[PDB]
């Protein structure tokens, strides 16, 4: 049972819309919209949505498979040894948000303050005196970007799983000599940071250059989550206000899978006519280059939606019924549609490019997706046992012989992480959080397994989230 | 009663060091330290030390009131109009972390989202309509750095004033014209963003050319809050490990303000042998450039403590007994006194320079001073009724009429607010946390209105904060 | 008659080795090598080369013509108008050197310090008065690279004739309007700069993605030189002294491209063993990327050149035999081959990325490989008589009327300028040097239409330039 | 006899205007204006001139030694040893132009290619072999500013001499260790490059915060040249067009230096009204800070010309009777005066703040007084025998037993250079030229010893330079 398996089963429901069944549909926790600061719905005048991975979600491990191998196969075009073609990706090993060190080639596990939680050197776990050795004082600068590199989407996972499997590939083939920064064989020495450029290269390869995007659409039941309550959630947002598509994707790309994403033989409800995916928006704008689009962003251009090509010149013309944007910046979206950005909430499962950045430059407000939820929200709640046995041996051991209570608290960590896969967690390590779930909690106002679970709510619901109080205000 | 007022008053009191009369007085508000995230006393091995506001509080509103009065003459001295003369420093305005914003010539109140709090230009209160002429979204990008100024610390509280001053006065004065982003005499343009770094360029001046050291120093009383208990909490900590100062002030400086802060007649305790400052110092370290010396630092240079001059050329030796430093890195500190971060807890009053970017660069454990808390924790437990009607009306309004619900908000939190002062609490506005208030949560592990509160506390203590859940974890 | 016209008939010549043949034949212009700063040939001890016009010299106009139909066709194909498929590349038209204003779409021909000689917009040469509108002083800051893009390869002669087409098809199409800076078409706006960038891109496409390195390669003999006196000065280089590679090419196109330059049923001589390309060098190195190979460089790579894709890792071994080289720096080829800079005579077309850069960042000795330069010889040579007039005119102007006397100036000066094409001479316009002919006396120590010119010269010449004088020093 | 001995003799002179009188006192060398390019006196709408060594030229070596002398006692009030009080400024070793090399500790002279000509450490000249320890290839990359000083102005020279004193005496001191990099002292390092710096500040500081302007206005005969016929020349000038004033030095300052400079009981000519200075110009503008003057500049200031400071604002006015600037750019001059560059012939002694950076940023003409001028002419015609000699042998080396022909070359430079100073002349190192003499003639429209020299010249005479021709232009 991956994480999609429990997308793909509430995907293949018709919404019943009486008021009671949504409202007890919604309290059940995989369809509950969770709330950081308090929304009030009925103040949001636009809804704005990323694609991939927020409308159109990859099925795992079917896509990340494809997307490692793809990746293997490059790697061995330009000169990787053969081997690598014997690894076959495995979803229970990589967590999404782990840092990636260049320069001694572990991924690692950090909290908000970048303390190491998890280190991992190909697949040997460095428990924590050894950690020190190259990590004096358990500590890693994250805003370091030349050295550390954040995995945070989910098209991480497959080099995420990668990166692993070549160092503990090079570790232990005898023609190579590890050193502290890399492997020898012979005359020529690859740097972690070199392998992790050429890994990087070769992800980006294979979803521009490659055949990622052409096996994915060829076989779109395999890879992508439909979902026949998409199209009514929508239509339902375009009658209290303004729908935008902004994504980075290409316009090709984008109306394939969303006509995808589309392919009902109704439209919103069974019964009604289908109706074109482009008619659901009122501004469609593709390649956005999110987070840059956040700032100044780039030229805003015209696709010419006959050829997919973008016409030539930059567009100086109003909105007007029909036209696809390319470029522009958010600004364009809030002149378009006359809105500010508190009017606005942004739908998207970038932590970094969709939904920090439309905070902090912007204003705007976020709905993060994150789908690994499901699945998350199933091993917490299954195993909400240990969890409570961890709560509570982390009280009486400040009452306080924590010989033997601190061995109880690493190994009880030990194993409720392992419910989740070999690197835990997304959301913590134990009693201590991570700083992809501390990024949640101060980005994303609001979040949920799939933003779908915003047509269990009413029209003008109050998201609500306590008031925050300093310690000395509870004094 | 000033916020120092309350610090002397703790301050001319001997320790009875009885641990039944420590652990009572300790529980009193005024008197606690306050904990953001856990920390082991046993596990510190360093505590470092700021001078400034932290070992050296200066008595309010006497020494904001001089420092407003020689910024005034130098900008007067430098062709400012003749009627800044006439300026006096009024301490109930200003509220430290203000954003002065160089465009408009507004003093802002935000929160850690940039949204605006409160917008004052000049001595008038712009409510929210208005504001949105010059801010729609009402809210600033606050990192934009080169138009925003964020006052931090308690050395602004004069320029905070100055600026709602000189706005007020060029504003109403019939030689000039306001335009949006400055005034018009004749031919001259004064942009508020020149206005803005003159003001700035004057305090400077003023600290490092100009006559403040010297009238400061020549009445130590009036100026500086002297209190017997520092040396033997310093005392106290070098039993259990080694203190080290690390001060921006230069040497000469330095030594009268801590010479004054240990001139009593005994040492550590009455009866003893009083003991120069500079003993109860395992490293001593001035004109650190913080924070850049979290960074890469300048160069270790070493002070001639005879005559004031740093010696010629880069230091090379070991820690000796007696030496002084200039300059060098926070990585200076963990080498020479063989410490790693989290060993380190570092005491200071700069949000940002002292604890944000120890935090962030290092991992140290951070304690920060608020000396005004002491003020602040009196007006907010005296007129806790208010905020308790606060909470209630809060949660009222979103059970629903309330045309005149939101007016008994706004009415409420205006006159709370007014307890504090013009420009209100240093930690909130309202129902509302400031940018400051997060950044004292998020960046200072203990903070206290005085370093001082560490004695009250036993020598291994465990400060406890409460675990954090996400909101799916609580479900 | 094109300038490889020129090159191809010596080419077509063996070299009578008779030392009274070498002598005479040198003294003729077309087999000169010039100099611009003295150059003692026995204390040079290597000898290194660039490949693309400098060993393999393109035969115009064929060459310049698939590569502007390879561009235009590209530009079609992302968009541009149908009408660009009827545009034929004239080489009448574009002279070397030319600086793209993207501000205003003109070519334009400066001399070193940015002063105007020709200003071209379309194909509508400007005239000084009205190039006044938008140079004022007539003048362009030449290092201001944001706006002002330097042509000045060989390769650039294609897109030099592209601009020109470009500018004058849109000013003419009804369907656009033009502006100071581009051209509208309806709701589309093209900026001049814009529009310059597509071209590179396009340019930059063909060579490295599209088809012109294979239309090249099934048919060198159309498109490229080959000289049977190569082979012959490359093994009497390596009797003297070392010999090397370092082309900005990658291996697969410098093997097809060297391997036809030496497809000779004979060795050096007539007579001798065929040896292949890679015997003639000590050290060959592709991929040089200069001009930042004269810098840092890149990591140093090693070819499998059974292969030709790079091996993985950086290369740590010796120079041994056999072996190519990627990447790296030009003191990879110091270190390797022992010399120091000024033992270097660096062999090249590129004056700034060869030339330029090699002379001020290395101390480099320089040779100017310039292929026009045997049209230029001829046309400066044949219609000698109107420079003399020219001259002559330029000084009885001094001693005085010259109403008229201007007038027979600025027709002299066109009338001579355009035995050369449209842009007039490479090294000046009239009596007034270009940018690029001071570009050559400056950085060039020796230059010469081909480098096959050092054939004629006895192995120790000592290339002479006369000493330069200040004026008060021949007062 | 030091060369502003020259320049006061001519300087004690009125001017007989007769026309026979000037077009023969002209023709001689130490009176001529020298020509680099074409200048035709009629086309120049604008004179513009620098202030310091310019219209105000310092008697040498009176001037150098009181810098020299202040410079050493801020070095030794800060810290540096109290030998230095001994040292004496000798004018016969420095030479302007010379770079220093902060690495090790050397001042060398290059040439425009950065090729070694003089080597010094302390008072050592480093001869050919030794030199290439510590530069193989005997280059330097002149443009690598963080290791490389060029001392380029007059006001350079105490500096000048001063470095190598102190490589000196801290090399022959005991109580240092001599590095490759610098010099140890038990537990102090200097680096040259800290040594360097602290000279850098400590000559700033005196022009700036010490006592040299005051020492310098006190004693104003002993200290600055002054002469009659200035007052002359810049009245002919306002007849033919407009005069400006363009300084970095403050208006203070500038005020005491031109009134001193026209301080005669006459006017322009003896028996007219004596004048103001200021009425002698029609645009004064101070604090320029070139370079940066002639590129974005600093925001246009007005001085208050009662006193000395100025007004606070940008001002927005326009050009109007008694107004004095500050700060602005090239811009405002050519605005205000309504004038394109090459209307300009600007006029100042700074090779690159005044004459490059105007030349290649803005286009304007160039006039560049040399002082030196008039002792090296001297040094040259006297002594022509010895660089005839020169030119003999470079010649006869180049027919050819050499062993002995070299030495004879290498001789003669020695002791040619010899006549000039310990560090030669300021334009040659025997047969080649140094990078100052390189820029001279490159950037340096018209030199001369002192602009006064254009007194001599008609109201419109045309400069005329030789035309240059390429190698293969007069084969
Ligand atoms: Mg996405
Ligand atoms: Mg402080
Ligand atoms: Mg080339
Ligand atoms: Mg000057």
């Amino acid at each position: 049972t991956s994480w999609s398996d429990r997308l793909q089963n509430a995907a293949d429901m018709p919404a019943n819309m009486d008021k009671h069944a949504l409202k007890k549909y919604r309290r059940e926790a995989y369809h509950r919209v969770f709330v950081n600061r308090s929304l009030a719905m009925e103040k949001i005048k636009c809804f704005g949505f990323d694609m991939d991975y927020t409308l159109a979600v990859y099925k795992s491990p079917e896509y990340e498979s494809l997307g490692f191998e793809l990746t293997v196969e490059r790697l061995v075009s330009i000169g990787y040894p053969q081997e690598l073609l014997s690894f076959a990706y495995d979803s229970t090993f990589p967590t999404r948000g782990l840092v990636f060190d260049t320069l001694y080639g572990n991924l690692l596990k950090v909290d908000a303050y970048g303390n190491l939680l998890v280190c991992a050197h190909g697949f040997n776990f460095i428990r924590g005196p050894e950690t020190r050795e190259q990590y004096p004082n358990k500590f890693i600068q994250r805003d370091d970007t030349e050295r550390f590199y954040i995995l945070n989407t989910l098209f991480n996972l497959p080099e995420t799983y990668l990166l692993a499997c070549l160092v503990d590939f090079f570790t232990n083939c005898p023609r190579y000599t590890s050193c502290e920064t890399g492997f020898k064989d012979g005359d020529l020495f690859m740097s972690y940071r070199s392998m992790f450029q050429d890994v990087r290269d070769a992800v980006d390869w294979v979803h521009y250059k490659g055949s990622l995007k052409e096996k994915t659409v060829e076989n779109l039941e395999k890879y992508v989550v439909k979902d026949g309550k998409l199209p009514l959630l929508l239509s339902r947002m375009k009658e209290v206000g303004k729908v935008f598509l902004a994504t980075n994707s290409d316009y090709k790309y984008t109306d394939k899978i969303m006509t995808y994403l589309f392919d009902f033989p109704h439209g919103p409800k069974p019964g009604s006519s289908h109706r074109p995916w482009q008619s659901y928006f009122d501004l469609i704008l593709v390649d956005a280059r999110k987070p840059l689009f956040f700032g100044e962003g780039t030229v805003l251009r015209q696709v010419d939606t006959k050829t997919g090509k973008l016409k030539i010149g930059t567009y100086t013309g109003p909105l007007q019924h029909g036209i696809v944007y390319s470029g522009g910046s958010s600004d364009t979206i809030c002149d378009l549609l006359g809105a500010k950005g508190k009017d606005i909430l942004y739908i998207g499962d970038h932590i970094f490019g969709d939904i920090l950045k439309s905070k902090k430059r912007q204003g705007w407000r976020t709905f993060l997706v994150i789908p690994e939820l499901a699945q998350e929200l199933h091993v917490w709640t299954d195993k909400s046992s240990l969890f409570e046995e961890l709560q509570s041996l982390d009280i009486f051991l400040a009452e306080l012989d924590i010989s033997s209570i601190q061995r109880r608290i690493k190994k009880v960590t030990h194993d409720m992480d392992m419910c989740y896969g070999m690197m835990g967690s997304l959301f913590r390590s134990g009693s201590r959080q991570t700083l992809f779930a501390s990024q949640v909690m101060r980005y994303a106002d609001l979040y949920a397994a799939s933003f779908i679970n915003l047509l269990y709510y009413p029209f003008s619901y109050l998201f609500r989230a306590a008031h925050v109080l300093m310690p000395h205000e509870s004094t």
